[PDB]
């Protein structure tokens, strides 16, 4: 009932999204918020509190040597064991100021003065590739320094931070659906760049969930609803451009859902156009029933495809929006909103430079103007983005 302060929502429904066939995978999930005083909106994001692998628990407990038959006030009371699954982020990058902690409670000189360095400006270009670049964790920096014991306040003071919500777009409407919270949740399995194998913290807890749907005995987590701006039009008419790949489609689904749930109540719907992107027919196709669906009714006019491992062609999301750049800067100046989810370090920037082009060879602008131009659909509101 609070952006910091969560309620407990159980998890209903918990689903692999991917075919056997995909490499990788990716859970639909519903949290069910029947009784509860939370209540969402379209595009908005749900926040989710999780916790930590037991293993990597374990490692910490290793490494602090505590009782985790010790109760404490997490500054009611709470066990270590309990404390570093749910409040310590163990597997993020230790903050300097961690690590100027850490040195205070080293008794190898060597170690305490190496700590001490790589927090000193002497140190910063080495912290910056031994820390940061190869995404050490708080594990790793404490193993590698095994004098480095700090009592049980500090640690949770200063040398872990609290372990973060992980925020999701909703996936669903409030009117297709106004007692189940969705999310479209890819499962993150990553190597640092040191080597070591990482499960995402939240993204694991979501893929291994249990639901309601499948037993009594179900999973839960403290949930709660972020509004954001990345809203619908006002009116159906408005034409509207929606462009995320992966899962960059979940909010998507709930605009779909929302233009139909409208719809039958409600007026023509305005053309809609989603530009999708996933790497196999076979594989990766989140949704594709679901799409095929809103297609057959009058929720999305069309939808543009690009599949970038099927077949010979490497097709992504901006591929196919310049084969069709006649049509959306017509629907540009007909007054469409444009919008934009997913990964933001790649496909949001070579999106958004597709753009900026696409206005010049179909409007005549140079490159400054366009600039301009673009510029403007996003302080009017008409370009959004949902990245991360
Ligand atoms: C507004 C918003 C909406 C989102 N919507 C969705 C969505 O719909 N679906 C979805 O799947 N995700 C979404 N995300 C992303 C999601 O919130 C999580 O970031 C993602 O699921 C990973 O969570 P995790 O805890 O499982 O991974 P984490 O455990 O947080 O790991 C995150 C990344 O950090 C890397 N990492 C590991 N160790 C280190 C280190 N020492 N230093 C630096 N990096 C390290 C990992 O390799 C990994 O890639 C959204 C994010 C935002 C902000
Ligand atoms: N390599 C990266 O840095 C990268 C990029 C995206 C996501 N991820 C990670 O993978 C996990 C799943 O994310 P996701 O499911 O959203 O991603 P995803 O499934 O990897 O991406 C879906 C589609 O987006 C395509 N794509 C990749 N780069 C693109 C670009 N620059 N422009 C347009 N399209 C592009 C992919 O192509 P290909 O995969 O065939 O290249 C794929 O076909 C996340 O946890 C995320 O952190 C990593």
């Amino acid at each position: 009932h609070d952006a910091q302060h969560p309620c407990q929502a159980n998890v209903a429904v918990r689903r692999e999204l991917h075919t056997p066939a995909s490499d990788r995978s990716c859970t639909h999930l519903e949290f069910d918020i029947a009784g509860t005083g939370l209540t969402y909106e379209t595009g908005d994001h749900v926040g989710v509190y999780t916790e930590n692998c037991p293993e990597v628990v374990e490692e910490a407990e290793r490494l602090l040597g505590y009782s985790p038959d010790t109760f404490f006030t997490i500054h009611s009371p709470i066990t270590v064991r309990n404390a570093l699954a749910r409040y310590a982020d163990l597997l993020n990058s230790p903050k300097k100021t961690s690590l100027v902690a850490l040195a205070t409670y080293a008794s190898d000189p060597a170690e305490a003065d190496r700590l001490r360095f790589l927090a000193s400006a002497a140190g910063k270009d080495e912290y910056a590739q031994w820390v940061v670049a190869s995404q050490r964790s708080l594990l790793e920096v404490m193993a590698e320094f095994p004098s480095a014991k700090p009592p049980l306040g500090v640690f949770f003071a200063a040398v872990a931070p609290r372990l973060q919500p992980r925020y999701y777009s909703i996936s669903s409407s409030p009117s297709m659906a106004a007692t189940r919270i969705h999310v479209t949740c890819a499962l993150v399995h990553e190597t640092t760049p040191a080597g070591r194998v990482h499960k995402g913290v939240c993204s694991t807890w979501i893929k291994n969930a249990v639901p309601s749907e499948e037993s009594k005995d179900c999973s839960w987590a403290p949930i709660f609803v972020r509004q954001s701006n990345f809203k619908l039009p006002a009116d159906p008419s408005v034409p509207i451009i929606m462009i995320g790949p992966g899962t960059g489609l979940a909010p998507f689904r709930g605009f779909l859902q929302e233009r139909l749930a409208q719809k039958e109540s409600g007026a023509e719907l305005g053309p809609s156009v989603f530009f999708f992107g996933c790497r196999n027919s076979k594989m990766d196709f989140i949704y594709e029933d679901e799409l095929n669906n809103f297609l057959e009714q009058g929720a999305l006019s069309e939808l543009v495809l690009a599949f970038s491992r099927q077949g010979p062609t490497k097709e992504y999301v901006q591929h196919k929006m310049a084969q069709k750049a006649s049509e959306i800067w017509d629907m540009i100046s007909q007054g469409a909103y444009i919008y934009v989810c997913g990964d933001a370090k790649g496909m949001a920037r070579d999106v958004h430079r597709v753009l900026h082009t696409i206005v010049q060879e179909q409007g005549s602008l140079d490159s400054s103007k366009a600039e301009s131009f673009v510029k403007n659909l996003q302080m009017e509101g008409r370009y959004l983005r949902d990245v991360w």
